[PDB]
């Protein structure tokens, strides 16, 4: 029993974190095999960030201008290249701790673990979600760029995020491991702001199913709804539209609890209208949206507390 | 910016988890040097759990009755002993991944990371606190016994909890690594319940400081209070009494924000008496009490391991 915001064990990723230095800038890098991946903005000054010409800044750099430190060992850079917004530094040593891995680009609503790092040293691990506005609500200080997000379904690490920037509202932006930003963001200090964010409806429904599995049903009601009427109501509370894909994805949680997806949608419509009236759901007074259907199945018992 | 429930990196602990089997029971063990630590209830059957005589059950066991598996390797047990509610299995191989470590017993209000494990394989990591009633609000299913809680200081892992049991209210109970239970619990299938819990006041104050550091200031006010008047309010809302030690501990946060501890106590008093009025603090509609003053300082400073 119980339900917590649970991150994947970070050991496989800790063994890949290194420090990358270029001039007076130091940030984190991810060392997989003989390549170190890091944000290309490591080659910029503060002044460069207004209108950086990355190709022009990079052509003036040699391999020996990049210092890579893994623990207390200095790695030798033997090649460099830029791929989108990521710098790839070829090193003379393959990481002996390289786990089995993949690079995966995720969609809004998907969750992942973040291993926050400073100076190539891991400091903490936490769970987060890619928001519908393509930002993440992380916890990152200056020096955390290059920290990565990942999932570890089975013994394979799927890297999905590399940290690049903090927006004026205190939320965060970054790229996949091929250097493509999530969202319309750029690694340039422009007028960039997070777009209006919305609640991840499919995740709130998954978390309501988690509460039922854990033994709570106070929020259920005798009503159902059509998908269209549910969406008309949801959008009035800044909730994302629920699609037929989301209904299909909720199928196994619907079967384990005996509550049809549209029946759970009617419960969510009522909670949006009434609030909780002094009650909590899984120890929260707000409707939680950073647990996916997959996360609930991963954590919860396969047996409902009826 | 940002404030999350953050756990310590779990790698040093992952390298210590093993599976321990005795008969038809399988649970997790902690392998440090040549000893594997696990709950002594691994030697019990379902019927034995009803009223176990652990010394009598243990004397009938040989070393070869314990199967220890580390990854895909079978470790050979060469000795066994009991220390309080923990079984110590001496093995023929020292763990090559043993980190620098200590066994520490924590006090209520202190937080730690839990590495949830099943069949000797780590599944997830989360943060929690030792409640004033000595239970933890964990997330554990059957097979999680032997999972451990810990903190890290530089390169040293301080192991503080080993999981043993789930109570009827869905909360959890366990021991330190010397096998002493936190709370008035016993390792037997008998009627046991979590006592009435209280809110960890010093931790709520620490989290209010974290909200100020992050830009949430709406709850601040011009008022102050005495420690005695604050405690008269706190007792009425099932909050733990705030001591001069707690005030001293909040000093490094009181100086970094310019808000005196008793000034923040006056904000907490008004929050208790009036509520949040539709507002949230760090994305929460409840007053969060599972961040210690040290956790706030560490997350707002970037301490590494
Ligand atoms: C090039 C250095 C990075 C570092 N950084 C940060 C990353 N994570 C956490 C941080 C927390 C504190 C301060 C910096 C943080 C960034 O946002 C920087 C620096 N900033 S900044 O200082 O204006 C950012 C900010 C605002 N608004 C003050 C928060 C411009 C910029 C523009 C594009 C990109 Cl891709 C990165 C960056
Ligand atoms: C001997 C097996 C352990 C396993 N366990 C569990 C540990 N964590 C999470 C679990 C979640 C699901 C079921 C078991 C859980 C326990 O609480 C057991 C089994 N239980 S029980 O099944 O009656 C407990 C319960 C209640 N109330 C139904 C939850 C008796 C008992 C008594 C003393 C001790 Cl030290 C341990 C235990
Ligand atoms: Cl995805």
């Amino acid at each position: 029993s119980g339900f917590r915001k649970m991150a994947f064990p970070s050991g496989k990723v800790e063994g890949c974190m290194v420090q990358v230095t270029c001039g007076t800038t130091t940030l984190n890098g991810l060392w997989l095999d003989d390549v170190v991946y890091c944000p290309r903005h490591v080659i910029c000054t503060s002044e460069d960030m207004l209108n950086p010409n990355y190709e022009d800044l990079l052509i003036r750099k040699s391999n020996h201008n990049f210092l890579v430190q893994a623990g207390n060992v200095q790695l030798r850079v033997i090649g460099h290249s830029m791929q989108n917004c990521v710098l790839k530094l070829k090193v003379d040593t393959a990481n002996p701790k390289t786990p089995k891995y993949k690079f995966v680009r995720i969609q809004p609503g998907q969750t992942f673990s973040v291993l926050a790092c400073y100076n190539g040293s891991p400091s903490g691990v936490y769970q987060c979600a890619m928001r519908p506005n393509f930002t993440i609500k992380g916890s990152f200080l200056n020096g955390s760029c290059g920290s990565v997000g990942f999932n570890i379904d089975y013994d394979c690490v799927s890297f999905c995020y590399m940290h690049h920037m903090e927006l004026p509202t205190g939320v965060h932006a970054g790229t996949d491991l091929e250097g493509n930003f999530y969202g319309p963001f750029v690694d340039r200090q422009t007028a960039q702001a997070a777009g209006t964010d919305t609640t991840i409806t499919v995740n709130v429904l998954a978390w309501l199913y988690a509460a039922v599995i854990n033994g709570d049903r106070w929020f259920l009601n005798r009503f159902t709804t059509t998908l269209n009427d549910f969406n008309l109501v949801a959008m009035k509370y800044n909730y994302e539209p629920l699609t037929q894909d989301h209904v299909d994805i909720l199928g196994p949680l619907s079967a384990q609890t005996g509550i049809a997806v549209l029946d759970m949608c009617a419960s969510l419509k009522e909670l949006l209208q009434n609030g909780m009236n002094g009650r909590t759901i899984l120890g929260s007074a707000l409707l939680e949206d950073e647990f996916t259907p997959f996360d609930v199945v991963r954590q919860c018992s396969g047996v409902t507390f009826q």
